[PDB]
């Protein structure tokens, strides 16, 4: 028995909440509705811990995520993707969990894809569909009638484009399921170039062989996209370049479609004059802009003197201000209040085209259905937050999905439009409990936020901010910041992930990566600036960037045999162990190669040890089976004590160490290197499946050249063979081992940037293509969402 407390801003929220409180039953959860005056109060309510979940604007999530508010996201409405998988099939889960009778459930086939022809069961009602479930235009027929013939349109725009290049010289490259890849190379001409969701190229990204390509960005495509617009009446005659003197009505000073796109479209075109942040508040600039205005939140008495809120409740971010919200800023507007209102599309509908126009930055007039050529931005939809500390998100997110489930109005009102939530709203999902401020936001808009708030950090060109995972690397990096003369700072984080998105963010400038996170930071637009090398025998390059390197220290991936004491070759390994299924070198490179070849699923329909492989798969009991030590066959040493004991793919140095008495235990002390080989040759010879690339060092593009030059002037004074080196060594420290670099990293050599893919010029085609297809679609995270280009389009229909 729990209770979630909703905070509303307004009477009108509040008589809603209460409607809901009484029509609304869902097991075990009971809603309760706490009163404020504003938005902001309710912030505050929610950070006191006397509420517990609101909803708020894209343009509120950023300084609800900061003191004194420290608020999250946590449910949000999802938008319609082109990268949505088995769509039809979790389209009918949902249909089907909705307790009502007779309502659109989808269609599915065997497969999961739509059916072409989708029926509306209790109408009769009947229409095609795409193999996204978007209905094609005119072919909803109702019962009694011939139906439309439907052909299945299932091949995406790219594979077409290909079979439209293979029959009688550009063939593109596409991502599995597809998608175009960002990435275009011409196999003739050499030449690569960026392209967007649907193929086209974008400007200024085509580059000739020999010189560096452009950095391409992951793009989706996404349906339904809400925008921020100017509404005026047909009568006035001023264009944007106008604006300054006039009166006007906003949404609120804190949403994206009543403030913050105006004002970064005024800066754009330099009719506002104002300073930075810090030195001039946005909103005297902004008042000694306007003449008089009703800006609901605002602090500037002229921003407030058209609204018509009763004294004390004036100028509210609150539905008690009449003014207040999209709708509010529209009757402003009509009532001749103002001259110019600021607000979303959703507010506009063929009503109001007959009085009604749209004001463009560009200078012009359009009609109100011209609104995606019309805009100062797109709107992303607002969530539900509660407490960063996330107390109370389950009860929050089961009242919701019970709510929706069992059909209580959330997002419509007798009492009015837009009150507890967007009544655009379809549904709301749960979102991951990782995402915050900047991953909801997404990188670009994120900084967009910061620098609108006065919080923009402008990095210093002679400081390297270095990211740590934990305390013993915090100490180390004090150590090397107190003995760095200014030149490296530290910053913490949980994480490499949580260093990264440091990084993204503008908290810091650097941190190293091994193999597994540089996937991900390879696609959210960081480069490595430089790479461990850990060539013992050599030393050549280290000294002297470039005195040419033959081998990095490189650690190779291979399957060890035997001479034969075994018959095993690569086509039976079917009917050995492995280290771990995390490990790169083992499960990833091999499990990579196995299922690549063939199609399989190898989880136990291939093998006759690797632990965290669930319990009891048809391995992980030649060994109970854990990702730790404390079972004997974790590790190299383990996966060597899984191919003497029951007998049948490690790094090569595996063989090298505990051969020829290295380790003695009993097992590995008599153990030779001439007795153990493996298959593609004498253990030695290369016989390899693949190599990993070094662990690389991570930060900015604009940051490389200041952070390779700062990294090469520090490692001239410490680290190995060091002038300093008895002050302070890179690569060792009493605080611990292996803490921000490897310790047996001979030194840290300038990453050379070959004319190829950076995935490729990173991890090298053969890692690439075995690991991640060679595309940029293998893996999908928050962060890399947060990285990709959101781009829009009335629909999908490109099928
Ligand atoms: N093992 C090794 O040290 O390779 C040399 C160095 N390091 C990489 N990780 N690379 C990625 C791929 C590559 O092209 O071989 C190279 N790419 C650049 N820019 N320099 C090379």
């Amino acid at each position: 028995a729990k209770q979630v407390r909703w905070c509303a801003i307004s009477d009108l929220e509040q008589k809603k909440c209460n409607d809901l409180v009484g029509s609304c039953n869902v097991p075990d959860i009971t809603l309760v509705c706490v009163l404020r005056s504003s938005t902001e109060d309710c912030m505050t309510a929610i950070k006191d811990g006397q509420a517990d979940a609101m909803f708020l604007d894209s343009g509120e999530v950023y300084e609800a995520s900061k003191d004194p508010y420290n608020l999250k996201p946590i449910i949000a409405e999802p938008y319609s993707s082109n990268r949505d998988l088995q769509k039809c099939l979790k389209e009918r889960q949902q249909a089907l969990a909705k307790k009502m009778i007779g309502h659109y459930i989808p269609q599915c086939d065997e497969k999961g894809n739509y059916q072409p022809q989708q029926c509306h069961g209790s109408t009769g009602h009947c229409w095609c569909v795409n193999a996204m479930g978007e209905k094609i235009s005119g072919t909803n027929t109702p019962p009694g009638q011939t139906r439309a013939t439907c052909e299945r349109h299932e091949l995406p725009k790219c594979l077409k484009e290909r079979q439209v290049a293979l029959g009688g010289r550009f063939v593109p490259q596409c991502d599995e399921k597809g998608n175009y890849e960002p990435q275009q190379f011409h196999g003739s001409t050499g030449y690569s170039w960026c392209v967007n969701a649907i193929g086209e190229e974008i400007a200024g990204t085509k580059t000739p062989p020999g010189k560096i390509p452009a950095t391409c960005q992951k793009h989706d495509l996404v349906t339904t996209c809400h925008y921020a617009v100017a509404m005026v009446k047909k009568s006035s005659a001023f264009q944007f370049n106008q604006l300054k003197g006039k009166r006007s009505c906003h949404s609120g000073v804190s949403k994206t479609d009543g403030w913050k796109a105006l004002v970064t479209v005024l800066v754009e075109k330099k009719l506002l004059s104002w300073d930075g942040p810090a030195k001039e508040s946005i909103q005297r600039a902004m008042s000694k802009f306007f003449s008089v205005s009703c800006i609901p939140g605002a602090t500037q008495t002229n921003l407030c003197k058209q609204c018509k809120g009763e004294e004390g409740k004036n100028c509210k971010n609150s539905h008690d201000e009449p003014y207040y919200g999209n709708y509010g800023a529209f009757r402003c507007l009509k009532e001749d209040m103002g001259d110019v209102a600021f607000l979303r599309s959703t507010a506009l509908s063929d009503e109001h085209s007959e009085v009604y126009e749209l004001l463009c930055p560009d200078n012009t007039r359009k009609p109100l259905n011209k609104y995606k050529e019309c805009n100062l931005g797109t709107v992303p939809a607002g969530t539900v937050v509660t407490r960063k500390i996330s107390d109370k998100t389950e009860d929050i997110n089961n009242f919701l999905m019970e709510a929706q489930k069992r059909q209580c109005k959330l997002f419509s009102s007798a009492h009015g439009k837009d009150l507890m939530f967007d009544d655009s709203t379809l549904q709301l999902a749960l979102l991951s409990s990782e995402v915050d401020a900047f991953l909801y936001l997404g990188v670009k808009l994120f900084h967009a936020m910061k620098a609108l708030t006065g919080d923009a950090h402008l990095p210093s060109k002679n400081k390297v901010r270095w990211c740590t995972i934990n305390k013993l690397e915090k100490m180390k990096c004090d150590d090397w910041s107190a003995v760095s003369g200014g030149a490296i700072a530290c910053t913490e984080a949980s994480c490499p992930k949580g260093c990264v998105k440091q990084i993204l963010k503008g908290e810091a400038d650097a941190v190293k990566l091994e193999v597994q996170y540089m996937y991900e930071a390879l696609m959210c637009g960081l480069l490595p600036a430089v790479e461990e090398y850990h060539n013992k025998d050599d030393f050549g390059p280290c000294k002297t960037p470039g005195s040419p390197y033959t081998d990095f220290g490189t650690l190779r991936a291979v399957a060890l045999v035997k001479k034969s004491n075994k018959d095993i070759n690569w086509n039976n390994i079917k009917g050995s162990c492995h280290t771990g299924v995390g490990d790169i070198a083992g499960w990833v490179i091999p499990v990579s190669l196995i299922r690549r070849q063939n199609d399989n699923s190898d989880i136990d329909s291939f093998f006759g040890c690797a632990p965290g492989s669930d319990t009891k798969s048809n391995l992980c009991k030649l060994c109970k089976c854990s990702l730790s030590d404390k079972e004997a066959y974790y590790g190299n040493q383990g996966a060597f004590r899984c191919l003497v004991e029951k007998g049948d793919f490690v790094p090569h140095t595996v063989v090298f160490e505990n051969t020829d008495g290295k380790n003695p235990a009993v097992w590995a002390k008599n153990l030779k290197s001439e007795d153990f080989e493996l298959l593609c040759a004498p253990v030695s010879n290369s016989c390899k499946l693949s190599g990993i690339p070094p662990p690389a060092i991570v930060t900015r593009e604009e940051s490389i050249s200041d952070v390779v030059r700062i990294v090469a002037n520090q490692q001239s004074l410490y680290g190995r063979k060091g002038f300093e080196k008895d002050m302070f060594q890179l690569f060792s420290s009493n605080k611990g081992n292996n803490l921000l670099f490897n310790d047996n990293t001979q030194c840290l050599i300038t990453f050379d940037r070959q004319p190829k893919d950076i995935m490729e010029d990173y991890f090298g085609k053969p890692y690439y293509t075995t690991v991640y297809g060679a595309s940029r679609s293998a893996m999908s995270s928050e962060l890399i969402s947060a990285c990709t280009i959101k781009h829009c389009s009335n629909s999908l229909e490109v099928l």
